[PDB]
């Protein structure tokens, strides 16, 4: 039993990716871009009205296992897309002109572990040579000033950066896909919780991106837009000064690949519930986040 207003286990999310695609083949195609360490299927949903040489926006959720509202959002987004296409003018235009590559859960193995054993698990579930300690932090595992700051070289730590960039099957799979589709991908959006922020590069260094004024203006408008719905307040800015320095993140890596619009979203809340956000806040959290995501999309589309 899948529900968009409950957190769903992987078995249910997987069955959902099959069902939602089957029921909406004129708007969704499902491919697998690789397997996790434990052999689970890394699904990618291409959401859009099919057509030749379309530009794309890439969005993932579930980098971090315990951030359950992230996984919830990707599912919510997909339904909004399919239900409102042809009726809401913006979404109709969006899906006509571009594709959303939606990766609903990246770190599946960790997510399963938060259901079966440890709700506060963060990392992947890969083994590490020479120790019983498990897991690499996927968002320390990208080739972006890799492991030089805000990251641990110790496999027993929560921010373990891995043995090398893309040492994890899951991060290699994501990197490979984006690398193979660079010409088409115009924005990279990665969904996390919590903190209510929109961050842009850089986090691995205090240097600012060439278009940081544009990114600041874009982030500022998106947070204003998000707030219009329920009054939820977000902050925004470069990662390093806005939250903390940290190397090896996918947002910084995607930007350095030439994807000029790259954002990490941190959804509700600010720490009252933290990672354990009540299911009763799924709907409102997803609704307001939709506004910010659609705002950014509208901007990116208009600036092709
Ligand atoms: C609550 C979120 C802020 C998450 N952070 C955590 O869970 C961190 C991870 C961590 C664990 C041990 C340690 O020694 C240092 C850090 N843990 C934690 O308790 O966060 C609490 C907190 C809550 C609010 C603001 C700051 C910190 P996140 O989603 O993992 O944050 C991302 C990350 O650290 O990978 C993140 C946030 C903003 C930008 C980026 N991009 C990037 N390239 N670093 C990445
Ligand atoms: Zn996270």
């Amino acid at each position: 039993g899948h529900s968009y207003e409950k957190y769903n286990n992987w078995e249910t999310i997987e069955a959902w990716t099959k069902q939602v695609t089957s029921e909406n083949p004129d708007l969704i195609s499902r491919t697998a871009i690789g397997t996790t360490f434990l052999g689970n299927n890394i699904y990618l949903l291409k959401v859009g009205k099919p057509g030749p040489n379309k530009p794309a926006i890439f969005m993932d959720c579930g980098f971090h296992a315990r951030e359950w509202i992230s996984h919830a959002f990707c599912q919510w987004f997909v339904r909004e897309a399919v239900l409102t296409y042809g009726y809401e003018s913006h979404m109709t235009e969006f899906l006509n002109k571009l594709d959303f590559y939606v990766l609903p859960v990246l770190n599946i193995d960790g997510y399963i572990y938060t259901w079966t054993k440890n709700r506060m698990w963060r990392k992947t579930r890969s083994t590490n040579a020479g120790t019983t300690c498990i897991g690499t932090d996927p968002n320390r595992n990208f080739d972006a000033g890799w492991c030089t700051t805000g990251a641990s070289t110790d496999p027993c730590d929560e921010t373990y950066c891995g043995s090398a960039a893309e040492s994890e099957k899951e991060t290699k799979a994501l990197a490979d896909f984006i690398r193979n589709n660079l010409s088409s991908i115009k924005a990279y959006l990665t969904i996390h919780s919590y903190s209510q922020m929109i961050l842009y590069p850089y986090s691995y260094d205090y240097k600012l991106p060439e278009n940081n004024a544009e990114l600041n203006n874009l982030a500022k408008a998106a947070v204003k837009e998000l707030a219009t719905l329920y009054g939820t307040k977000y902050t925004y800015g470069p990662g390093a000064t806005t939250i903390y320095p940290a190397a090896g993140g996918s947002d910084d890596w995607a930007y350095d690949q030439g994807i000029k619009y790259s954002f990490t979203f941190e959804l509700r809340d600010k720490g009252r519930y933290g990672f354990i956000l009540p299911e009763s806040q799924i709907q409102a959290t997803c609704e307001e986040t939709m506004l910010a995501i659609k705002y950014v999309t509208n901007y990116v589309l208009g600036h092709l």
